[PDB]
């Protein structure tokens, strides 16, 4: 109940809200249905538009004007946009030269640089180049500010999962926005676009901005708008808050668009209709600067031009419809389009099974446009699983289709053009940033970056402390001119042992075979060196990685790579070896294909055995270190050490062969040289992070060799190609995967053929920033280098997509 009986007689847009039933006057009312009755009438003023002319100047006060050219508005803070262009000859913002904003300059009692979030609903990055023309205002923040060729959105590429991002620097499945629809089990309670459950606190986790803000002391202006406020009342009303008297102003504010999204999916991305949108919108940016510009606050405020998202070319007939592959169609629930979640109609249903449904789905049409997944399946760089809000089966939607469940929801539920909500490595996807203000530096580029990085700049922007999120603060310093963050490296926590030769091969009793017993202080001083470390400066370039839990490791050298091997999981976390353009490739000799040799430095007690191996009929072996790329002969025999020996099942070692008899030297080739490091991932309760050892679900058979989920590599080189690998003196260019240690392809429709057709594609799909496995391993790399460490902390964040040029 609302008594909609008060008035809103001074108090429109207040900035507190009152609680039920007294009426409400602030910009969200209208979607509660509580405004007072007179809300219309004295907020949402219209008379004689949003522009002064010739013949208002020095008007007298009209009150039902939408805003006044009367010689007082400066004052009560509620001009047009354009008072001083039309009635004071100034210049239009746009129309002014770029000058550096080297320092805040600020009205006396501005407490700090004020931000404004301009945020615009489906603003796809190539816009800023395609659209340029039409776009004066836009192009000038761009050009003069900070500015990113794009910034990626978080997986699904909606809008409320992407927006609620922005505003707390958590992934969706943190968050809990992971759809713009959802179902909550626990709650038994479903959240979509229209309705009032969407309001209820309890789908909204984490801690945004407005929040941070709030709580800190830092006073905010409502960020949501009601769809029925036009922007220019927005813009009106942020440029009146920020006249309010300084104890009463708010510091951090936002606007929203609906445009272009709105049509971008009537129109499709490049409609010949989307021209005038983007005008609009540009014509918005140009009332807020020149609002700005007259007050004085031009050359003060942070104003931060941010897209949720891109939009894809999509159409009614390119629908995939599950009807065409399950017989079952009826038992399951489906959440629609450019992605989808699975699970069952009816939870009383017990002959619903999720493997029967994923095998339905799996490549049975040449050209089909989805792939579906177990939800702890997909990509570990979506970050998309762990939360009941997704549903264990997910599909990934082919760019430019939707899936749905029977036709019949496509013609009675073409209508639209255009789409979004696709895989967000995807270029269609990608979206905008512009950073520009005193805080921000001046005509500045700055590389690609994931929104998730946002909040904790915005944080800094506002000398905020950020809630814990899933931003790595301080990768964005560069955008900055001042406020940086300045990071320090987290403290190693355990440290390693350095064994030497402790134990007689007798000792061992591993069920391993070596044909190795083939027999000079030349060479034997040599190997003597290489195991302490004599080439440790070559294998290990950046220092060894921090482990950064509690656990017992031990640091192995060799002539051709350096490991650190848990005695707790019986295998390397981390094995790092360099491979220089002019490496040759070898095969394994004959004599030595089944080769497993004891490891004299490390106990029987703390060894994987072949045994098991042997017993387990499911699990065979890998390396991490690869015998191919061996040195030498005799370094060869390092690599079958039982400490570089890894639980892989049979169909995973096509991938992991390929990768390291192939795809290594290529990258060595192209990148002159690089410098790998492998290992395991165990992430069994797919929350991103590292397992403990209580957490493992799957050994070899018969002991306690755990199995990884996942391998991960990270490859490393010279930005600058033309100085090798392990003699770079400059930045560094970093490539990465997190590939799924999975006993069969299914996720390869073309992996009965030979691995060079689709081996190579699986890698891409996987690819990860460092950060990922720096999460899922506990170990922290690029310890050691001549750069800074934000610009480390950068290449940690990095992702290399493999998707052509924007
Ligand atoms: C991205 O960044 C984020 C943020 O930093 C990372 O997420 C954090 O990770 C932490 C480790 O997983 C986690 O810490 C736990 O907190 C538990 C209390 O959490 C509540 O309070 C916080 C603080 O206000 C709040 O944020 C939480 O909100 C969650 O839950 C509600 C809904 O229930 C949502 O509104 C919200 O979206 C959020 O949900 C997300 O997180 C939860 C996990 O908390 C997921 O389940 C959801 O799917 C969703 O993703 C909470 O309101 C605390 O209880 C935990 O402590 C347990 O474990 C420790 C081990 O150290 C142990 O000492 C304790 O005894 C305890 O164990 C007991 O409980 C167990 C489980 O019930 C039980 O099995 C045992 O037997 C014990 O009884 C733990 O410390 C932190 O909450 C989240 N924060 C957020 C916002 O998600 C995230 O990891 C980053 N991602 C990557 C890849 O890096
Ligand atoms: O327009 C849509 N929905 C309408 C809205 O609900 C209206 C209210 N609103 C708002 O006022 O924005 C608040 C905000 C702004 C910035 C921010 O960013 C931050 F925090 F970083 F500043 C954080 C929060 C949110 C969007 C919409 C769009 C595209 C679609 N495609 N398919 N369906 C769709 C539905
Ligand atoms: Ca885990
Ligand atoms: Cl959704
Ligand atoms: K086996
Ligand atoms: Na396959
Ligand atoms: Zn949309």
């Amino acid at each position: 109940w609302t008594a909609t009986s008060g008035s809103c007689k001074g108090r429109c847009f207040e900035l507190q809200e009152v609680g039920p039933p007294d009426c409400r006057c602030d910009n969200l009312c209208k979607s509660y249905s509580s405004c007072c009755h007179d809300f219309d009438e004295l907020c949402l003023k219209t008379a004689r538009g949003w522009e002064c002319t010739k013949d208002r100047c020095g008007e007298v006060r009209n009150e039902e004007n939408a805003c006044h050219c009367s010689e007082d508005c400066l004052s009560r803070g509620d001009c047009c946009t354009n008072y001083q262009v039309v009635c004071k000859g100034e210049s239009h913002w746009v129309d002014d030269d770029c000058e550096e904003i080297k320092v805040p300059e600020c009205p006396a009692g501005f407490v700090r640089p004020p931000l404004i979030i301009f945020s615009v609903d489906g603003f796809r990055a190539s816009y800023m180049k395609k659209g340029s023309k039409v776009m004066p205002n836009i192009e000038k923040l761009r050009s003069c500010g900070t500015h990113a060729p794009y910034m990626r959105p978080v997986y699904p590429t909606k809008t409320f999962p992407n927006l609620y991002t922005l505003a707390t620097g958590l992934y969706p499945e943190s968050h809990g926005i992971v759809g713009n629809s959802m179902y909550d089990p626990v709650f038994d309670a479903s959240f979509h676009l229209r309705g009032r459950e969407k309001f209820n606190h309890r789908w909204w986790g984490g801690q945004p901005l407005w929040i941070t803000a709030t709580k800190q002391g830092v006073r905010a202006g409502t960020f949501f708008w009601s769809v029925s406020i036009p922007h220019e009342r927005r813009i009106l009303t942020i440029l009146q808050w920020l006249s309010l008297p300084d104890n009463e102003r708010p510091s951090v504010y936002a606007f929203y668009s609906e445009q272009p999204d709105f049509s971008g999916h009537k129109y499709g991305p490049f409609g010949p209709e989307m021209t005038n949108p983007l005008r609009e919108i540009d014509k918005t940016v140009g009332q807020l600067m020149d609002g700005l510009k007259q007050l004085r606050l031009h050359r003060c405020v942070n104003v931060i031009f941010v897209g949720d998202h891109g939009m894809e070319d999509v159409t009614c007939d390119r629908t995939e419809f599950l009807s065409n592959y399950l017989t079952n169609v009826d038992d399951i629930t489906l959440v629609p389009g450019t992605l989808g979640r699975i699970r069952a109609k009816s939870i009383n249903n017990s002959k619903y099974d999720p493997k029967t449904i994923i095998a339905a789905l799996t490549c049975k049409k040449p050209d089909q446009h989805f792939k579906p997944y177990m939800k702890q399946h997909l990509p570990k760089r979506l970050h998309y699983a762990n939360n009941r809000r997704i549903e264990d089966i997910h599909l990934l939607v082919d760019r430019r289709w939707h899936v749905a469940r029977k036709p019949l929801d496509v013609y009675k539920k073409c209508f639209f053009q255009g789409d979004h909500g696709f895989d967000n490595k995807v270029n269609s996807m990608q979206t905008v940033f512009v950073g520009y203000g005193p805080t921000f530096k001046y005509r500045t580029k700055v590389p690609p970056f994931e929104n998730i990085e946002l909040y904790n700049v915005m944080c800094d922007l506002l000398g905020l402390k950020p809630a814990p999120n899933n931003g790595t603060h301080g990768s964005l310093n560069h955008l900055l001119r001042t406020n940086t963050f300045r990071p320090t490296m987290p403290d190693e926590v355990s440290r390693p042992n350095y064994p030497g030769i402790m134990y007689l091969q007798s000792e061992f009793d591993l069920g391993c075979t070596c044909d190795d017993k083939v027999e000079n202080k030349l060479e034997e001083l040599n190997k003597r060196l290489h195991t302490k470390g004599s080439t440790k400066e070559r294998h290990l370039l950046y220092g060894r990685p921090a482990v950064l839990y509690r656990t017992s490791y031990d640091i192995l050298y060799h002539t051709d790579f350096e490991s650190g091997y848990s005695e707790i999981f019986l295998m390397p976390l981390w094995t790092s070896y360099t491979i220089s353009k002019q490496a040759e490739v070898s095969s394994i000799p004959e004599h030595l294909t089944n080769c497993v040799r004891p490891d004299v430095r490390v106990s029987p007690g703390f060894s994987q055995n072949c045994l098991a191996y042997k017993n387990d009929k499911q699990m065979s072996y890998g390396f991490l270190f690869p015998p191919y790329l061996s040195s030498s002969p005799e370094a060869k025999y390092d690599a079958f050490l039982v400490t570089n020996m890894v639980p892989m099942y049979p169909a995973f070692k096509r991938v992991w062969a390929y990768f390291q008899r192939v795809l290594v030297k290529k990258y060595a080739s192209e990148r002159n040289g690089v410098n790998v490091i492998s290992g395991p991932i165990f992430d069994y309760n797919y929350d991103g992070l590292r397992d403990t050892e209580d957490e493992i679900k799957q050994y070899v058979e018969g002991s306690s060799i755990p199995v990884p989920t996942h391998y991960y590599s990270i490859i490393t080189s010279c930005l600058d190609f033309t100085q090798p690998a392990d003699k770079c003196d400059g930045p560094l260019s970093v490539s990465s995967f997190i590939l799924p240690h999975r006993p069969d392809n299914d996720e390869s429709c073309n992996s009965s053929e030979d691995e060079s057709k689709w081996v190579e594609e699986l890698m891409k799909m996987h690819t990860a920033r460092v950060r990922d496995i720096e999460h899922l391993t506990g170990l922290d790399f690029y310890r050691k280098t001549s750069r800074s460490y934000s610009e480390i902390l950068t290449l940690k964040t990095y992702l290399h997509t493999y998707e052509s040029e924007i």
